[PDB]
């Protein structure tokens, strides 16, 4: 497939519950959920190599990886982790994360290109899954 594009969020579910599992207190949880309303994802994909830029109104960060090659990024609540992406199917990838320091919930994410031109991203902490849906700008 080709994940490349400028993606704008249209739907986000269970994000507060994910942040709660991660220990974020309620006021900052509500503020974070609001910020996810302007969540934008820019993807450049060349074969198995991905460049991903995640941005909100006031913050931007870049994730760079090749499928099957360990890299370092951060968890959803900002702790540094070692990550490894693999394909699950033609159009879906899954990333497993390992904390560099300390303990914490088991975290992962996925990206999927649907047949209807949507990008579905999920973020997981233990039993709670946040699902977010994007369309091309
Ligand atoms: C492939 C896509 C990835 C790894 C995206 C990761 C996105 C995040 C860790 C987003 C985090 C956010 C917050 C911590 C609060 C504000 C809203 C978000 C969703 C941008």
């Amino acid at each position: 497939p080709n994940f490349s594009g400028n993606w704008k969020i249209i739907r986000s579910e269970n994000f507060e519950e994910l942040l709660k599992v991660l220990g974020v207190n309620v006021m900052l949880r509500k503020i974070a959920v609001a910020a996810a309303s302007k969540y934008a994802v820019e993807i450049k994909q060349e074969g198995d190599t991905f460049y991903i830029k995640v941005s909100t109104t006031v913050y931007t960060t870049e994730i760079n990886f090749k499928v099957g090659e360990e890299f370092e990024e951060q968890t959803v609540d900002g702790r540094p982790c070692k990550s490894l992406v693999k394909w699950e199917s033609e159009n879906k990838m899954v990333c497993e994360q390992k904390l560099l320091k300390g303990e914490g919930p088991k975290t992962s994410w996925t990206k999927e290109l649907t047949n209807d031109g949507e990008l579905i991203q999920t973020m997981t902490a233990d039993d709670v899954v946040c699902t977010q849906v994007f369309v091309r700008e």
